[PDB]
């Protein structure tokens, strides 16, 4: 099974050199509660993009999506196809923008935050998966971040 | 993943007389939308509440969690235990209002639909039950149905 999530400016940005242009305590509790205790798939990149020192993430099963046998990914597991990863009941596909493309066919849910942030799509940014037609969820109430960033939630589910 | 689904008066009633007392197509769909393709779990008197024209509901696996060896429910599983019927990984308990108090403990999720109703507590009702501070969640935003009535949903987690 798989299930993505993502915090996404208005833009669509999903990451920007190797990092993330905000930080909303608001979308770190959120993103611990929904996959604490489930599988999480990450690319490489993202994998690098955690410092060694929150690595792997805690209470869950840390899935490394990398193509061959010479990536170890300390901690946590390294996987050349995403099917190996689906052994677990949940999996959570969380990031960055290549697994989810990669992941959104096998996929369900998306939960997606979307931060109120005037982020103009630059070259070489990570982004947000492209969710078409079928794809149903509505619009959350705008919340404030104690950040100071406006910030809403959105899940999706298809069949 | 043991997910349950109702939608409740903001008394708490579910249902009243063998019946629902109100009718909302948005839920419908979106009751329908999650269900479907999984195990649906529903008490007997729930199974009942269903003219034949709608039994079973299609797609899913229903399971029925009654008591008589010689009742068979046309479309469902007859089951005893609750994990007779938690069998599946994804696994919807539909009703009603003992069924739900029942599964709670194996809940990880609970997805509620709340009709803006004034519908009095009367003795004979359905209710919803009790969600203990291991569950959190978010209250919707007020939306407005075609049949002319505010609605929100709740997501409710543990984990
Ligand atoms: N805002 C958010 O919500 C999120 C933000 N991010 C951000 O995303 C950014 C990086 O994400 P991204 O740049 O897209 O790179 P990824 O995180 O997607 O990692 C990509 C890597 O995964 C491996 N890979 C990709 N496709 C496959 C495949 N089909 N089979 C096997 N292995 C595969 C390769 O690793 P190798 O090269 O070793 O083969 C590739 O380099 C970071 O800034 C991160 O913080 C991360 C998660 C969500
Ligand atoms: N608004 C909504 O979202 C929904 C509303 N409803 C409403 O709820 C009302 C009826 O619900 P309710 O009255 O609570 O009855 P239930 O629908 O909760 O069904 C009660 C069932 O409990 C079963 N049961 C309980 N424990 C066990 C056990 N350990 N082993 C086997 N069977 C068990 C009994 O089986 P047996 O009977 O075989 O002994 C009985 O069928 C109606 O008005 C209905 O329309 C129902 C579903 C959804
Ligand atoms: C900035 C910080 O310190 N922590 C932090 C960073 C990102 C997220 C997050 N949030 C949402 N909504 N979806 C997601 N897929 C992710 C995960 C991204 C990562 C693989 C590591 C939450 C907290
Ligand atoms: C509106 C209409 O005509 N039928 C209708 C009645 C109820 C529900 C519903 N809704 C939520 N949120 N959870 C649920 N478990 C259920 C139903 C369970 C049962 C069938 C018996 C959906 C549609
Ligand atoms: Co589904």
């Amino acid at each position: 099974m798989v299930g993505l999530i993502w915090a996404q400016a208005t833009s669509g940005v999903i990451g920007r050199g190797g990092d993330i242009p905000w930080r909303l305590p608001e979308d770190q509790a959120h993103f611990r509660e929904i996959t604490m205790g489930h599988t999480i798939v990450m690319g490489r990149r993202t994998w690098d993009s955690l410092p060694a020192k929150v690595r792997p993430l805690p209470g869950r099963r840390n899935v490394v999506l990398s193509r061959q046998a010479d990536f170890m990914a300390s901690g946590a597991e390294v996987v050349g196809s995403l099917e190996e990863a689906l052994t677990s009941p949940e999996t959570w596909v969380i990031g960055g923008g290549q697994v989810y493309a990669l992941a959104l066919p096998y996929a369900t849910r998306c939960e997606v935050t979307e931060v109120d942030i005037g982020l103009p799509r630059e070259a070489g940014d990570a982004l947000a998966p492209v969710l078409d037609e079928t794809w149903r969820g509505e619009t959350g109430e705008w919340r404030f971040s104690r950040s100071g960033l406006r910030y809403r939630l959105y899940s999706y589910h298809r069949s």
